[PDB]
């Protein structure tokens, strides 16, 4: 699997994806922008839809911390 | 119709809701004082209950990009 | 207060007991609506600051409404000193009450001409009011609209009184009582007020809507 | 208000804070009915014109309100000015006490004989209040009707409070209590007040409407 | 009323404006029910006949209970002619106060032995405001019947109201009391106040019937 | 009441117009219930038996509860003179203030050590004031119980207030308190009111029983 | 409380008859909500101990809080002599104002340094009605949750109210306010209130609640 | 019966009605003063509903002669 | 016809009633205490019912006035 | 009928009302003043749903033949 | 039973009801002030419907001789 | 008929037992005390129940008067 | 097509019968006076009905934006 | 689960409960006069309708070796 | 019966229980300690599942009258 097709199930609580998610950009240990990137984009668009919009809810720049509780009602 | 009855569909894309409401501002023509007041309270007031939510979760300071990269993803 | 005394020395009287008790009715049973800052005004009508200071540790039990008025009191004593560089000089702290002697507040309310620290002072507080009355209010006044059997009197008051506690200023009230005032009407008043046109004052949009 | 100083010279002392706390509660929370004529003339008793601008200072945050007053203070000033044409004199805009000195109303109020301009001016305002409790009346007099249950004394109430909240002159007055108070009553109030003959005083309609 | 001045005369204080005020909501907002003359003796207490006919004025407002206090006053004030034929002397339309000076008033209430021209025309005054309270009266007496689960003491203060609003001499309200309460009672009372027989004081009534 | 005269000697100032109409109010408008005591008592406060008299003659128009008061007057003042056996000597009926002069009250007064006059005709009036308010008692204690939805805090309001108006001396207040206030609570307070023992005060009982 | 004599002497004045009443209607009406802790500082502004005293003997009608208070005020006075020990020494029954004279309570309170036991005292009292405040409060916090139609800001106004009463320190109200009230919520607010997140202010909460 | 149990039947005259008034009246004999309050209110307010119109319509001046004349036609 | 015999109609309104009874009076001319006996007892008297009753509601010696204004409603 | 009685139906035009309404203000011949105030709220007042708000956004300076013009239409 | 629980039944003789009664106050034991509150109160109040009215009617200076000689008929 | 067996009936209003009981009283003729129990002990025994709980209400001692003001709504 | 046969249909909108109205008379081009009277009376008259009594509501006179700022709503 | 979400179920030991709820409080971490009000107040008001009245009943000083002993029969 | 097999009945009252118990343990007469331990927890473990509960809630250590008085009820 590489990071760009890692995404979140249906069932898959957001906590479960991001450490998917991370454990995969770690090990494909791409360059720091590309991990910007990744880590920005990616990880918001291949949640799944209902984590989708509560993150793009928060706005750009939000920290993991931020990202982690706000998800962790879906 | 006028400013006030620019409201969002349930369905309508919330660029297309603010594509409707800045050409009705700016044909009502409005004093500048009237327009920020506008655009600060009755454009939020005017959306959707979809999109309505995340822009009262920007804060009244949210800046129409801010607004609309918000609700580019509902 | 100032008052006269029998030597002809102007002298602290101090704020009565039944006018804080006055001051404390309306901080607590008006729960921060329009009426809190007439009220407020009126009856710190003589008011020093040590007398001002007196009448908001009633706030004081509000402690989120006092935090706005620390604030606004801070922030206006800040801007005094920014505006105002420097019979000792009348500090933006000294004008709060905090830095000064009662014989210094007197004494600024006392010189020819004076210098009206506690009217000053007033206006501050009255400020921090304006922020919390707005804070407390019910609706906005987007959401006033007329019941469809209610008197045009009663929606009047009720748009009025959002629209007195609301942050717009003068032009967009305007505004708001020509246009929001017709729009969020029930139908049968809406008719007779557009049917008015729009140079209408609120009197002859009232007398028009009387017993509708 | 005027008081006399221990060394006999007339001299002002100021509306005190629960005077003005108490017109506020009236201009708040009575919302211009009649009540709030009496109140003002009874609140004002003493008033110098500086101390009726500081109870109009009350009603400017109702401005639809505040400027019916504005209106009618510049409208009464300038027919005084009509009227009278020029130890100063009395001017119109001295009487509002924008132009005058609080020395030169203490003193117009204490020449021998006094010109009154304190009660000169509460009148103005009386006049301008009278507008304002006019347009906020919620029905006009014909909208008045006894209701099927209700007491005599209830709808004779609220028929003299529409009519004392309204434009008309005493012969118009006249008419209405002595017509529309009779064509307005319920069938069985209405049956005795025609029985008694259109000579009947209130005194006799009401004790001979009571308990029906 | 009449103070002391500080040498030592007798002299005028205007009735005050917050007793005026507190006279406007008598008059205004308990529309004549018996209280109003209780609550007019008490604000009065000092008056000369100056502030009584500043009190009255409140009353102006109500054109038909005014025509009363008119006609009560003017009629006492012919019968005080009629039985005081003629330092002046206190004649009838000089205790109203229209002919008198305020000095005239005060040197009367203080000369030795006064005549208490306040006194006096405080009780024609209430003469009329008790012909007032009488017309404005909900019901009459006969009306007055306790509801079905209704307490005795509310029974016996809305009895005890109507009997003090009507004209009743005191023979009359006594027979009242005596037998108007029993009849008109509810049977569960009724019972019990006809067991305690006719004897009964009021206190007896209510704490038998306490809770029934 | 008593103040200083500006030559130092004890003289009357007569109760104000608005204290005046402050005990009316509370005689009228609040039926007799417990809080017209501790009010009387307040307002009461300076009071001469001149002026307590000037307070009774608003009670006299419920003449019911007027002559309970003259009852309970003429009974302590007869008392008086029984225990106090005979600058003049205070009679009974001169504490009342029928026989003595108000020069005679003030120097009573005023005597070093003073005769409280004032403050012993008051405890007369408010022991007459006790019996009035046990009359008007709308229910026995044994009638208040808890509803089954009822607040705790709801219940012990009426339960004391209940127990305030009644004859119960402190012994038998403490039994009550202890034992009804429990057994007449609803079974979801009675049982913590239970679980606690008996040796409960009120505050453990209503912190237990708060929100049930 | 304590005023300046024409001879220059600070000296009593009576705790006034009206402002007695306003404390009556404070303990009587309000049923110790917090407002009454407010009211008490307002009324006894000026208050000496002897005054203080006149001002508890009213709530030595609710005997339960009149003996909260005797143990607040005998525990402070007792903490008092424990951290001070011993123009007298002002010792804890002094402060009371049992032991001390009326002459010594004014020189304390006029001394140079003054020794403020008016403040002082009315501390421990308002120690003392803060735990009655506490004991009579309806519901603790966690039963304060909001109705499914209820405005946030009268949720707001029923919380702070309840949190006002509680014994909670700065810390476990800033948690609360942080916490509880969003915890508490209706689902409608409570998803605004958690899209905020935690950092928010109450101004920032209600504002973005407004009409919800 | 006492006075206040004295009230006019629907079909009652007038005149028979005050027979029975002033004879229990006279059997009660209340004191003067309570007399003259019965015979002018209370014979008013327990006459039947037709009655008692007409003899309202006289004011509380009316006289017995007067009140009998005018309720002789119902 | 007699004025004796003047009568009010069921239908017939008073005004047209009053209008025959005094043409016919003013014909008949008999003398002046006559008339005065006719107008006040024969005019009631032979008025119908329902006027009849309104009419004696007013008490005797009223004006024609005072007569008419009230019978006006029947 | 009275002034307080004339009342526009709800086909009647507004021309055949104002004849009824002055035609009835003639006869009843109240004083200037009350009959000043009677043309000017009660005529209003006593108008048709259609016509009363036609004449309300005259406003209260209407002068009978604006009144009647504006009406003229329905 | 406390006092409070002695209640009379409908048909209960109040002589058998006041045995319970002064017996049940004699086990509780509570002081003279209390029982003498008891007696004068609580005993009228505990009386069924019957004997209730009966002992109010005595008033409450009633002695336990009257009350009892007074229900013995029920 | 001895004083005895002088009893009230059912429907016998209280007045004419009394009348009975008194005349027949009157004719016997016992010695005073005799009459006074008899008056005290008979009249009440004899009663009729629902007078009987009535006058026992009234407690011994009442007069006459009281004794049938008292039952003379049975 | 004459000006005076311009007319508005029942679904026309008000500003497309004012455009069609102004256009006719532009190109019929009559002297300024009766340019007047048709854009008073044709105008209004050759209106649809519920044009033509929002119109005459408006009372002669008025200008063209105030009739057709009135009229919008048809 | 927030320490406000920890609540005892209807058959759970009171043990359990405790389990849980000082878990979730070393978890959430609150300052420590935080903690202090959660285990006096909210420890009882979040136990179930059983145990809730035995805390109660040994009032707020109980200790939890206390609420434990005391809860351990139910 | 030893006192390890005194129990309480389903239907049997405490205070029956607790003179079954006592009289057990005095002649059973263990040493002081013993009876120590028995009389604070077999007199709770033997007792029925109503009254054990109601016992529990008052924590141990409690006297024999609070014991007696707490169960009364059951």
């Amino acid at each position: 699997t590489s990071i760009l097709d890692i995404r979140q199930g249906p069932k898959e609580p957001f906590r479960d994806y991001v450490d998917r998610f991370y454990k995969t950009l770690r090990a494909e240990q791409a360059s720091q922008e590309v991990k910007n990137w990744m880590t920005e984009t990616l990880l918001v668009q291949n949640a799944n839809p209902d984590c989708k919009t509560i993150l793009k809810a928060l706005g750009p720049g939000a920290t993991l911390e931020e990202m982690m509780t706000a998800c962790q009602g879906v």
